[PDB]
C-alpha cells in the first residue's frame, strides 16, 4: 500500500522500493544511525568484547548470539540496497563477527557444562550463524581476513553433518532444531558461491529428513525440536521455528517454502481489524498470538519479505510497530515499548531484506 | 461429572486417563509447561541450567524433590499414552542428567557432610536418584544409566546391610521414614528389570517402622528418628505419612489400606459441605497446612494412590482454584502457587497410575 | 497465678509446676516444635554448620554462640521435668554442641584478631558456655561422645584460671566479666559432678574477689567490667549482668545470691501497672527500663525463677509476652514482635529453668 | 556589559579576564570546587583516588576527558593571572599522576586491546596525556615528566610515520579527527618546549581530513572513519566538528576560519530573540545536543577559541541558567548539570585563552 | 548561671569541672556512650572491630581523627577525676590499639602511597598516634608503648631534620598546618616523659608558618603548602586556623593569643541577640560551616583553649540544641549530630584542661 497506516514510520510500497530506488527509507538509515552513531554505547562502536548496548537493552546473555547475527542479516541486505552504504555494511560486518566470537556470547556453552570450545561439536545455534555472518562478510567486502576460519569452520560442520545417523547438527546434546539447522545449511550454500565447492550438496538430504517426523505437511508447520537418543518429536507445532525455517530454506529450495506457506498461513496467521492487521498463533489450540518466545509475529514478518507477501508485511508491521511507539530523535530510531526480544533487529532485518536468494548472487564490489 | 467452580478437569477425567489412553487437556499443557519454552522450561535440556527453578523461586534444596516428582509424573505419562512415551522418556533422560548436577547436591558439602553426595548418607538425594534411573530404564528400556544404577543399587542395599536399624539416615544422624519409602521402592524397580531380590529388606523395614516411628490408632508417623540419642520428635506429620503411606502402597498395599482411615480421620478436614477438605500437618491444632505446608499436596497424592476419588476431589477443590490456573497458548500457569513444588505435586497427583502400576510398566514398542 | 493474666498463654503456677507433674506446658510443648519441626530452617534439625534459623531472626553473628548456649540451658531442665522428652532434649543437646563449635559461631575471635585457636586462652564467654554444654549433654544423655573434648575444655580453664593474678579469666583481652566467668565456674561443678574431680575448689577465691571492687555490696549489683592491665572498673552498674550472675551463683553458692537479690530488686526493679507488671532499669541514676543490650528484664525473669520468686517471675512475664504478641499457628509457637535479642531463648529457660542446683544434681537416665 | 537572567558574570568579563590579569569571582569559585575540601575534590592529591568523580557520577569511560578538559582550562588560569600560576601548576602536576591511574585507562584492557595503554593506537588516551605533559611543563618550567613526554610523543610520531593513513586510531580500526587533532596538537607543544620539528607531520594530516572527512558545504566532519573497510559513518557530527576546529585553530587558524561559518549555519540554533543558541549535533533533525549531548558544550568552547562573543552569550544563557548555579562558601556547585564533563567544559570555555597563546606561554 | 534552652549544662559548668574534681552528668553520659553497650561501644575492646564507627557512618578516612579526638578528650577526663583516671587510661590503651588496625590506615595504601603508614610522610596519621601514645603515658604510667613510642618520635625527628621546609607532608606533596601543630607537639609530650629536646624543632617551624602559610592581619591560615610547585592554596579556613591555634597554645602561647582576636574578627558571626555564634569556613562568604563542616566544632575547641567563656557558649547554643541530645539510661545520644566528628569534638571542647595542662599532667 501507498497510504501510510496510523503510527507507521513508512509505507511497505517505500520498504519493497529501496532496492529499485538504490537508497534505505529515512527510518532504516535512522536504524544505522541508532547501531552506529553514539560513543561506546552504539552496538557497533567498536571490534573489542563490550556489550553495553546490550546490557542496556536488557538482552539475556543467551539472545547476545541470534541479535548480533540478525543485525548482520539485515546489513548484508543494506550492502545490496545501497552502494553508497556497502562500506559501512562492511565494516559493521566485521564488528558483528569480532564481537561474536567474544566469550560473553558463546559463555552458556561451557557454564551448561557441555565444553571449553564453543565450534568443536554440536551448538550448531552458535556455529551456524558464525559461519553464515563468515560468509555475508565476505561477499559484501570481498575481504579474506576470515576465510581461514570459515575454511575450518565450513568443514567442521560438513563432517559433522556427514558423521550424523540424521541429516544435520544439534544444539544442545541430544537436542536437533530445524531452524538452526536452516541456518548451517546456508553457510554452506554461500561459502560454495565464494569458493566453487559442493558443501550445499547435503541440503537434499536434509530436506528429505525435515519433511518426515519433523513436519505436519497439511498444516506447513515444523514440530518444536527432535530428540536423537530418544527418537522422541515433541508434539507441538511452532509458528516461530516454522516462519525462520521456510524464510531460510526459501534462499536454497525457494518451491519448499512455497508449497508450505500457504498452509502456514492457514493454520497460525490471524487477520483482524478490519483487515489492517495480522497476528500470528505460536502453537496449535490456541487463540492467543505470541505465546512461548513470543517471536511468531517478527519472524513471520521476515517470512513474508522473503515471500514477497506486501499484505501480510503489512497488517504484520502495523501490529508489531504502532503499539512498540517509535520515534525519531537527532536521526535514530528508538522504541519505548519494544514488544519482544530481539524487536530492533527483527524489524530491522525485515524492513531490509533482499532475499536469502539474492545475498548468496551478491555481486562483488 | 459436573465441573466444580475454578477446576480445569473433573476427577472422574483425571482418574478415567490410563482407560481412554489420553491425557487431559491440562496435562498436556502442563507438559507444555514443562517442555516448550527456549531455555527457560524445566526440560529444555540435560545441561546444569536451572533457570526454570529461578524463575519459580525453587529454593535450592527443594530442587532435587522438584525434579524427583515431575520424574514420577513423566513415568505414568508413560503408561497413560504411548504416543507420549518416547516424550517421558526424553525428560526423564534430562531429569536424571539435571538431578547430577551440583546445583542440586551442593547443600550436602556445603552443610559440611562431604564431597560426595552417593558415598554414604543423603537417602533424600540418592534414593530420589536412584528411583528415577529406575524409572527412565522402565520407560525407555535404555541402558545409558544402568552402570550408574547397579553402582547406586548396591550402595544403598550395602548401607541398609550395615545399619542397625532398618534403612538409611538423610543428615548424619536424621532418619525420615519419607526418604526411607523411596530408597525401598528404588529396590523393587532395580530388581523388576534386573530378576535380583533387593527388595526382600522391604518386610524389616516395615516392621521397624511400626514400632516407635509409627502412632498405629492414628495411622500417623512421628516426625524424624535420632540414632544416636535412639529420640523419636514427639510430633506426628501428616505430609510426612500421606508420601510414605503412597509410597508404601505400591510396595505393601495393605499396610497402607491398614492406616488410610485412621489417617484421614486423624488429619484430614472436610468444609464447604462436603465440597472441599484440607490437611492439618499435625495433632493439637485446627490448622491446616503448617510445617512446610504441603500436608494437603501429598494427601491429594494419597488419595490418587488408594483410588479415594472423593478425598481426590475435595482436596483438589480447595488447592487448584485459589492458585488461579490459566492455560496461555496450550501452557497452564498458577498465578498463585500455595506451596514448595505446587505444579510438581498437583501434575503428579492427576496422572499418577500407583506405584504398583510403575513397577508393572510393559516395556516399550520398537 | 490460678488466674490467667490478659495476653498470657499460662499461669505462672503452671509454669512453677511442671516438674511436680512431670509435664511441660502446651506453651514449652510449642516453643520445643518451633525448635525442632520445620526441615532445614527449625534450628535443631541438624548436627550441620547450617544457621538459617538464626538467618531468619536475624540474630547478629556475635549473639549465635548465647542463643545456642540459652536453648541448651533450657533443653537440660526439659529433661528434668518429663522423662518421655529426655531423649529429645538429649538430641537437641548434641546438635546444640556440634554448632556450637561451627566456625560461623566463634569466627568473631579471629577475625578481631585475638586468634585464630578460639579455647587456646581467654575468649571464656565462648568456651564457658561450651564446657558447661559439655557437661549439660553428658548429665542428660549419659553419652561420653564429648567427654575428650570436656576432659580437655576443663583443664584449659582450670589451668588458665590459676596462672591468672585475679580470680577467673578474660574475655576479649583485658576484658574481665563477672556473667561470662559464672557460666566457667558453673561448667567446673557439672565436670566435678560427672567426674569425682575438684575443680569446683576454685569458686570461694572467685566468690571473695568479685566481692571486693566488682560489687557494690549496697546495691547488691556488680559493676559492667573490670580490666586487669589498667585496674579500672568501669564505674557503672549492670542490671542484666547481676541478674545473670546471680542466677548461676546460686547454684553453687546459695547464700550469696540470697543475700544479695533483695538490694538487686530494690536497686533496678520498678512494679506498675498496680502491682501487675515490673520492668528492670539497666542502671543507675536512670528511670528508663532495659537499657544498654535490652537484657536486664529478661536475665531478672530468669533470676526470679531462680529464687523462686513466683511474684516477681509474674510481673515480668506480663511485662515481657503480652507485647511481643505470641501465636501458636500448627502447635508451634511464634512471637511477632520479640522486644530484645535472645527473647525467645531466654524466655523458653525461664518457663522450664528447675535451677543450676537442680540440674547439678540430675539423676541419671 | 548587561549580566543576563540566571548568568554568574557577563561575557565582557570572561573574554576580559587576562588584560585585568583576574579571573572573575566565578571561576575563582569553579577552581575552589577543584581544590578545597579534603578527600573528595578532584585536585586534593596526586593519589589514584577518584571520589569527585564517583560523587558526580562520571562514567570510567569519561574520567581520561573530565582529567584533560580540567587541566586545558589550567593552563588558561597560568596565563590570566600570575599569582595562580603555581596552584595551576600544582593542579596539572596532580591532573598528570591521576591521568596514569589504572582507573582512567582500565577500559584498554578491559575491551581486550592490550595490558599497556601507551603502547599503540588508544590515541584518546595517550594523545590527552602527551598534551598535558607539555602544559604541566610549559605552566611550571618542572622537567617531572619530561623523560616520558620525550617517550611518548617518539611513539606518538611513530605510528603516524608507519600509518599508511594520515594519523593514529583509538580502538583498532577507529580513527576520530577530534582525537587526532589532540595528539597533532601535542607534538606542537614538545616542539615549542624542545626546539624540534614533530608538528611537520600536521599539513599531511589536514590535507588527508579535508577529502573523505569533511562535507565542506557544510563545514562538518564526519562521525568516524575505518581504515580496514575504509567506511565513513555517513553523519556529520556537530560535537566532533566543534572540538577539532578549535583545537586546529591553534595549528592553522586558516582551516578553522575557512569551515567555522559553514560550521554555524548547519548545526547553530538561534532562539528567545537572539538572547540563546543551541546546538543540533547531526544534520536532518530539529533536535538540540543529540548523540553524546556535547554539540553546545563543544561550541561554547569553539567561541571562545574563535573570538565570537556574540555566540559565546547565547550558548552560556542556554547552558548555565537550567543548570541553577550557586556559590555556596565561595565554591561552586550545579544543582542541574545537563550533560557529561559540564563543570568542565564551562569551566574550559570561561578561561580559554585559545590554544595559539598556550603554545606561546611566557616561562614563569 | 542561667542553663539556655536545649543546653545540658551551663558554660560555667563545664569550666569548673576541673575545680570541683567532677565531669557533669552530660560529660559522664558520653562515657557511658563510649563504654557501656557490648560489642558496639567503640571503646568496648582494643580489637579490629569497628561496628561503633560504622553505625555512626563513620567515613573510612575520618576514624582516625574520631579515636584521636576521643583520646584528647580523654586524657582530660584524667585531669578532672582522678576517680575515673583509671578508667581513661583503659580506654586511651583502646584508642591506641584501634588506632593501629589495618582498617584506620588503609587509605594509605589504598591511594597508592606505601603499604607501611609510619615509614615517611602521613602526617595526618603517625602524629596522632605519636601524641596517643603520649598521652596514654602520661595518664597510665605505663611503658606499655614506650619502645613504639620512642622509634616513632625519632622517625618524625628524622623526617623534620631531612625537610627543606619546617615540618612533614600527608599525602606525597600536601602540607597542612593543623597535620603539622599535631606532630609538633607529640614531641613536646614525649621531651616531658623522656628528658629529651626534640621540641627544640618548633621555633622554626612557627617562624615557617607565619611567611606564606598565614595572612597575619586576618589571624587566618591558607588551606595547604605544596612544596613541589612552592603553591599556597589562596583560600585561607577557619577549621584549619582554630585546630592549629589551639594546638600551638599549648607550644606558644603568645602565638595564639595574638591571632585569636583576627580570626574572631574574620570568621565568628554572633547572631541571636548575642546568645549565639557560627564560624565562616573561608573568606568572600556569608555561609557558616561550609568546606568539611567543622568551622564551628573546632573554634569551640578553640574557646575553650583559649578560656573564651563567651564564645565556648555562644557556638555550644549554636551546635548542640538542633542536635537533639537526649540522655536514655544513663547514656548520652545525638538525634542530629550537624558534622563528621560531632560528639568527638563536643566531648573534647566540655572536658578540655587545655593542651598545656596535658603536658604538664602530674604522675598517678
Amino acid at each position: 500500500m501507498a497510504e501510510l497506516p496510523p503510527g507507521r514510520l513508512a509505507t511497505t510500497e517505500d520498504y519493497f522500493a529501496q532496492q529499485a530506488k538504490q537508497a534505505v527509507t529515512p527510518d532504516v538509515m535512522a536504524q544505522l544511525a541508532y547501531m552506529n552513531y553514539i560513543d561506546f554505547i552504539s552496538p557497533f562502536y567498536s571490534r573489542g568484547c563490550s556489550f553495553e548496548a546490550w546490557e542496556l537493552k536488557h538482552t539475556p546473555q543467551r539472545v547476545i548470539k541470534y541479535s548480533i547475527a540478525f543485525y548482520a542479516y539485515g546489513l548484508a541486505s543494506v550492502a545490496l540496497i545501497d552502494p553508497k552504504l556497502r562500506a559501512l555494511a562492511g565494516h559493521d560486518l566485521d564488528i558483528a563477527v569480532s564481537k561474536m566470537k567474544c566469550k560473553r556470547v558463546w559463555t552458556d556453552w561451557e557454564e551448561d557444562g557441555f565444553g571449553t570450545d564453543p565450534i568443536e561439536k554440536e551448538n550448531i545455534m552458535y556455529k551456524g550463524h558464525l559461519n553464515l555472518m563468515y560468509g555475508l562478510y565476505q561477499l559484501v567486502t570481498g575481504s579474506r581476513r576470515y576465510e581461514a576460519e570459515h575454511a575450518h569452520l565450513t568443514r567442521i560442520i560438513h563432517d559433522e553433518i556427514a558423521a550424523n545417523p540424521f541429516a544435520g547438527i544439534v544444539c544442545e546434546p541430544d537436542n536437533y532444531f530445524v531452524q538452526c539447522n536452516s541456518v548451517a545449511y546456508l553457510s554452506l550454500w554461500v561459502y560454495d558461491r565464494l569458493h566453487g565447492t559442493d558443501y550445499r550438496a547435503a541440503t537434499r538430504a536434509w530436506l528429505d529428513f525435515i519433511q518426515k517426523d519433523l513436519i505436519d505437511p497439511e498444516r506447513g508447520a515444523f514440530y518444536l525440536s527432535y530428540h536423537p537418543e530418544s527418537g522422541a518429536v515433541k508434539p507441538w507445532i511452532s509458528a516461530y521455528t516454522t516462519a525462520w525455517t521456510l524464510a531460510m530454506v526459501h534462499g536454497m529450495d525457494p518451491a519448499f517454502s512455497e508449497r508450505y506457506y500457504p498452509r502456514f498461513k492457514q493454520t497460525f496467521v490471524e487477520v483482524y481489524d478490519e483487515g489492517r492487521k495480522a497476528r500470528v498463533r505460536e502453537t496449535a489450540g490456541t487463540d492467543d498470538a505470541d505465546g512461548g518466545v513470543g517471536l511468531a509475529s517478527a519472524f513471520t514478518l521476515l517470512l513474508a519479505r522473503e515471500m514477497g507477501d506486501q499484505q501480510l508485511f503489512d497488517q504484520l508491521l502495523n501490529h508489531l510497530e504502532p503499539p512498540a511507539k517509535p520515534s525519531i530523535v537527532s536521526a535514530s530510531l528508538r522504541y519505548e515499548h519494544p514488544g519482544s526480544l530481539l524487536f530492533d533487529e527483527l524489524l530491522f532485518l525485515a524492513k531490509v531484506h533482499a532475499g536469502f536468494g539474492a545475498l548468496l548472487r551478491m555481486p562483488p564490489p
